[PDB]
């Protein structure tokens, strides 16, 4: 191999060795190997990278060069021919709330982020990629095929910059390109507390010794908090309505404002922290701020794991859950906690669960005003609809009352995502998330579909008839091969999502496998898992088993009617109960009795 230790912005420090608290960076989780699982290191590889030049050039870069003998089809074309649909009727998941979608994006943002290459602060490279669609260094444009309506209207391509890689970020050359993960691999609520020490400090309110998180001083939501505005300008959130001039929210993660519902749950998590921090002061008045913040931070993270593994994963993986995530047996120092590259694509199954509209409901769960129901596209980087149009209560009710989009082989990704995506850097509402994913798959050097089928010990179709049988769909199998020419070349993202769903889950055989393995590893390899003996006490754990998202809603909003089981489609009011019927989190076990 080569250089068993490359790396940059890898910061400060080494282990307090006996501290009861996680680092912010993720360091010191594992003792023998302290960097394992930290932020700003390469995504792990379960299989060797597959580039056009075996080193870094993505398949589809140089156009005389084929992959296994054939030209790779354009990203946008695979989007246009296989991913899109018009009829939004009957596309909803009859047994999964919109919260099911939303929680996936959170967990996801807790685990991974491969940021786009920068080297662009007063640059025209950003422009050479935007204005001329010139493929070059880090610019790897998504061209439009002939007859694409976007030609007549936007340009010749959609800009697109490659993701960042390890040793440097400028050119480089020596070995195989590995993409960076800028967040910690552990399910540790980093999307709330940050993954950098610098950032994590800024988010805190270090004026009062109460272990609180910095909150907004310009706007309030019925006496309830809002995360602070981010003051970098230009601001994406400002651009979408210059008259309101409302900036994006500032949070542990940089994506918090990407879409209105993600910002919403970001606020719930911010509010639960401060809530905990002051409930913990009540009980332990001697405690100093640092201890409040840290104990609060520990409880909250405990919260995100419990919800994720008890309530979310079982209805995603389904009958495939037990196969991959057997019951807990304690921490295993030999297990690699790092998020694999391919995961960052397998976990994108969620993109096909995002419905076309977002609704605001009143106190009786009725349409909130004349413009209650909004197009998803008008909500990307939209924070003014929250601050200036209702607060989060109308949105939380939407989450609870409305359905997610069911994945459908004939209706994959909604046009609001496939045709009208807003990107922070740019100005237009016309990017394609489906096309970007596909392009990105090649950017990261993903192996194909069959290499992954194999990895997981499933069959590897080689023929139109073979794919037919796997996909249980003739027309899909036919469209897929007309474009890819062989099942070997199909991109992991679309290839994985095209499979029929497993019994009682929301993904198929190949996806269940990739997702399962990863989640089994972050749990078995995390020294601070909430169930691991020593982290919490008998008594503390016992109380933690009682948490639920419904409760999270009750303590932190003015919604008084909620479902018991928030992840499944619930109807109002039959399925809704009073918050007073919902198990609370008993923090008595956190009291420290003296002398
Ligand atoms: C708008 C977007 C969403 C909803 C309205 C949305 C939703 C999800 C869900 C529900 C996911 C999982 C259950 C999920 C996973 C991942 N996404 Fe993501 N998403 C919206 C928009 C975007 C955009 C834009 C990107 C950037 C893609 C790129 O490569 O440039 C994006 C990415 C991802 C992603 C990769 C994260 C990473 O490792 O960098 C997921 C794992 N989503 N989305
Ligand atoms: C940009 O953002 C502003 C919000 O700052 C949006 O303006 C809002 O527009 C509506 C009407 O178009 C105003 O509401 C009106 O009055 C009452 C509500 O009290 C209602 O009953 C009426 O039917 C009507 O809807 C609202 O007050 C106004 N907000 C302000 C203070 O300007 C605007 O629509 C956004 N424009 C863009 C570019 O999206
Ligand atoms: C909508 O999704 C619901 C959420 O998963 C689902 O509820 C699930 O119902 C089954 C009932 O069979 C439960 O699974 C267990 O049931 C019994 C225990 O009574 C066991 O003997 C079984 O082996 C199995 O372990 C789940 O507990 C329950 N899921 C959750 C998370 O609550 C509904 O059935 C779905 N509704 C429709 C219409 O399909
Ligand atoms: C850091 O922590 C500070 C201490 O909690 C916090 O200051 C407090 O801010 C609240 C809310 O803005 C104020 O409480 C309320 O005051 C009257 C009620 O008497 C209301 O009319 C207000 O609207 C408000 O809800 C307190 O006045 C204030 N506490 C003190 C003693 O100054 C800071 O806001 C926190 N800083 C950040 C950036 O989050
Ligand atoms: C911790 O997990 C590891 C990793 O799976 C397990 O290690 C296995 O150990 C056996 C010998 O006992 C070897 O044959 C395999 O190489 C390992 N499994 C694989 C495929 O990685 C181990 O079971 C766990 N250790 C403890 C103490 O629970
Ligand atoms: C994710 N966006
Ligand atoms: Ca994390």
């Amino acid at each position: 191999s080569w250089e068993v230790g490359c790396g940059a912005p890898v910061p400060l420090v080494t282990c307090d060795e006996q501290s009861p608290y996680r680092t912010i960076t993720g360091d010191c989780n594992n003792r023998r190997s302290p960097a394992l699982g930290a932020a700003n290191r390469a995504l792990a590889r379960w299989l060797p990278a597959e580039y056009e030049d075996g080193l870094a050039v993505p398949f589809g870069w140089t156009q005389r060069k084929t992959r296994n003998g054939f030209r790779v089809p354009l990203a946008r074309e695979v989007s246009n021919k296989i991913v899109g649909y018009l009829d939004e009727e009957g596309v909803l998941d009859q047994n999964r709330s919109l919260l099911f979608m939303q929680w996936g994006q959170i967990v996801d943002h807790d685990l991974d982020f491969a940021p786009e290459t920068e080297l662009g602060s007063s640059e025209h490279s950003k422009v050479q990629c935007e204005e001329y669609c010139v493929q070059g260094d880090e610019c790897f444009p998504i061209m439009f095929p002939k007859n694409d309506p976007k030609l007549k209207t936007q340009g010749k391509c959609m800009p697109f910059f490659r993701a960042g890689f390890v040793c440097p970020t400028p050119p480089y050359q020596s070995l195989a390109r590995d993409q960076i993960n800028a967040v910690t691999s552990f399910l540790d609520a980093s999307l709330v507390y940050g993954s950098e020490p610098s950032l994590a400090s800024r988010l805190r309110n270090l004026s009062s010794p109460l272990g609180l998180m910095a909150v907004n001083q310009e706007a309030w939501d019925h006496g309830l908090a809002y995360p602070p505005f981010n003051n970098v300008k230009p601001s994406p959130c400002e651009f979408i309505n210059t008259t309101a001039h409302v900036p994006c929210f500032q949070a542990g993660d940089s994506r918090a404002s990407e879409q209105i519902l993600l910002a919403t749950v970001h606020t719930l998590l911010l509010r639960e922290h401060n809530r905990l921090a002051r409930e913990l002061k009540r009980l332990n008045p001697h405690w100093d701020g640092e201890m409040l913040y840290q104990e609060a931070r520990k409880i909250l993270g405990a919260f995100i794991q419990i919800i994720t593994f008890r309530d979310y994963l079982p209805i995603v993986l389904g009958s495939e859950m037990q196969k991959w995530i057997p019951p807990y047996q304690g921490y295993n120092n030999s297990v690699d906690p790092r998020i694999s590259n391919v995961f960052t694509f397998a976990f994108r199954f969620g993109h096909m669960e995002v419905p076309s509209t977002v609704s605001r409901l009143d106190e009786n769960y009725q349409p909130w005003g004349p413009e209650a129901e909004l197009p998803l596209h008008t909500l990307f980087f939209n924070t003014w609809r929250i601050i200036k149009d209702g607060g989060i209560d109308p949105l939380v009710r939407g989450l609870l009352a409305k359905n997610s989009k069911l994945m459908n082989q004939n209706k994959m990704v909604t046009s609001e995502l496939r045709n009208k995506l807003f990107q922070p850097t740019h100005k237009v509402h016309g990017f394609d998330l489906a096309a970007i994913n596909l392009q990105r798959c090649r950017d990261h050097g993903m192996p194909g579909y069959n290499s992954w089928r194999g990895f997981c010990g499933l069959s590897q179709p080689k023929t139109l008839k073979g794919l037919q049988a796997v996909l249980k769909n003739k027309v899909l199998a036919k469209k897929l091969l007309d474009l890819y020419k062989t099942p070997d070349n199909i991109d992991i993202w679309i290839g994985g999502n095209a499979e029929p769903m497993v019994e009682r889950g929301r993904v198929g055989p190949l996806l269940a496998c990739l997702l399962g393995r990863q989640f089994q590893q972050i749990r078995d390899g995390d020294r601070f898992w909430w169930e691991n003996p020593g982290v919490f006490t008998e008594k503390q754990r016992d109380s933690l088993q009682k948490v639920s998202f419904s409760r999270l809603i009750c303590d932190n909003t003015h919604i008084t009617k909620v479902p018991l089981h928030a992840f499944q489609a619930n109807n109002y009011p039959h399925d809704f109960v009073d918050c007073s019927a919902v198990d609370k989190l008993d923090l008595s076990p956190w009291a420290s009795r003296e002398n």
